[PDB]
């Protein structure tokens, strides 16, 4: 519409809950690619922390042969 954008997010990253849901999405894709059990993207859904989320799918990708 016309109408000006609302609130947006050009001015800075300052909103980490969409970097945190994103991070998330994105790992999840990464095991739905790989096939492995559900049980793993359910865990990145109680990740706490981004840090966590990338050590979690590198110890698990690391784990792989």
């Amino acid at each position: 519409m016309k109408a000006i954008f609302v609130l947006n997010a050009q001015h800075d990253e300052a909103v980490d809950a969409n970097s945190l849901a994103e991070a998330k999405v994105l790992a999840n894709r990464e095991l739905d690619k790989y096939g492995v059990s559900d049980y793993y993207k359910n865990l990145i859904n109680n990740a706490k922390t981004v840090e966590g989320v990338k050590a979690l799918i590198d110890e698990i990708l690391a784990a792989l042969p």
